[PDB]
C-alpha cells in the first residue's frame, strides 16, 4: 500500500516550499490555467472565486501551494490548495481554496478561497492521477462527519468546470473531471 | 431486497397523509419529542430550528409529516420531512425540514427548516431501523453530487443531538444516533 508523491511537469515530486501554477495540457480553446479571480457579484472584500483561463493563449495560471497534514504529498491524501501570490493583509485569508456552499442555481459547490488550513471544514482536497493523463483534483469537504459505508467514512467528489457568467469557474462535477499537472515556478 | 415499511407506536405502517409525534422512549432526562423552535438568534422571520424537549414531561412534540419519492414510506429511501403545522403564509416555507451550512463551531450541520420538497438538495432524510431499539433518521445531503465508491454514491451520516444555547438542537453526529418512534396523531 506504499504512499506515492504526485508529481511536477519536470517529474520531480512535489514539495512544500515550492510554487505550482495547475495547467492543462489541453490544445487552443481546450486549454486554460487554473488562476484566483472575482465572483460574479461578490461581497467578498477580495477575489474569493477559482477558475480557469478560456483558451491556452490566456495569461498563466495563479501559482499555488500544496500543505498535506504530514511533511509530504502523496496521491490521495487530505490537503490544502492556497494561491501563493504576495498580498494586502485583509486579503491573506483569501488565499487558501475551499469548497462553497451548495450553490442551487448549478447543483454543486464551487471553489472559493477563504478556507483553513489545518482543518476539517471545506478546505479540504485530495490529489488523485486521472484516468486518462495527469492529475484530477478531489474535494473532500465535510471529514468530521462520518460518511456511512463510505472510502474512510469520507465524502469526496471530483473537481471539475461548471460555466458561471461566461467563464470557466471550478465546482465538484460528477463526470469529465478536470485533468491538470504541476508546473513548477 | 425487497422494501420494508417504516412503523409507528401502533404497529400500522407510515402513511403519507398522516401526522406523526417524532418520539423517544427515554425514561424523564432521557426523554424529549422533537419539534420547531426558534433557533439562538435567528435571522429567520419564522422559527426555523429543529429541537428535542430536555425531559419527557416537556410538552408534546411537533408534528411533522413524510413525503417519499413514491407513494410509499419505506426503510432506506430518500424523503422529505415536513412540520404539520397551521401557519400564515410567509412561514409556509419554514416547516420543512433541512440540513444547515457546516456549522464550523460544532463541527458538522444542524437542522433547521426552510428546507423544499422533492429536489436533491439539503432537504433529503432517510429511515432505518436503530442497531438498539426504534429508528435512526439520516440526512444523506448533496445527493446531486457523486460520492465516490460512497453506497449508491450518496454521502449520508447519522442525524443526533448538540446541546446549542442549553438546548437539544438535531444536527449530524458520528455515534449516540437519536433512537426515535413515530407516533400517530
Amino acid at each position: 500500500p506504499l504512499p506515492k508523491p504526485v508529481l511536477d511537469t519536470n517529474g520531480k515530486e512535489l514539495n512544500p516550499d515550492s510554487s505550482y501554477r495547475i495547467i492543462s495540457i489541453g490544445r487552443g480553446a481546450l486549454g486554460g490555467d487554473v488562476y484566483l479571480g472575482k465572483s460574479p457579484n461578490s461581497d467578498a472584500p477580495c477575489p474569493d472565486g477559482v477558475f480557469r483561463y478560456n483558451s491556452d493563449v490566456g495569461p498563466s495560471g495563479t501559482p499555488v501551494r500544496f500543505i498535506p497534514l504530514s511533511t509530504n504529498i502523496f496521491e490521495d491524501q487530505l490537503l490544502n490548495i492556497q494561491f501563493n501570490i504576495p498580498t494586502v493583509k485583509l486579503c491573506v485569508s483569501y488565499t487558501i481554496w475551499k469548497v462553497g456552499n451548495l450553490n442551487a442555481y448549478f447543483r454543486t459547490m464551487l471553489l472559493e478561497t477563504g478556507g483553513t488550513i489545518g482543518q476539517a471544514d471545506n478546505s479540504y482536497f485530495k490529489i488523485v492521477k486521472s484516468s486518462k493523463i495527469g492529475y484530477n483534483l478531489l474535494s473532500c469537504p465535510f471529514t468530521s462527519i462520518i460518511c456511512l459505508r463510505c472510502p474512510e467514512d469520507q465524502f469526496c467528489a471530483k473537481v471539475g468546470v461548471v460555466i458561471q457568467n461566461g467563464k470557466r469557474r471550478l465546482a465538484l462535477v460528477n463526470e469529465n473531471p478536470l485533468d491538470v499537472l504541476f508546473q513548477e515556478v
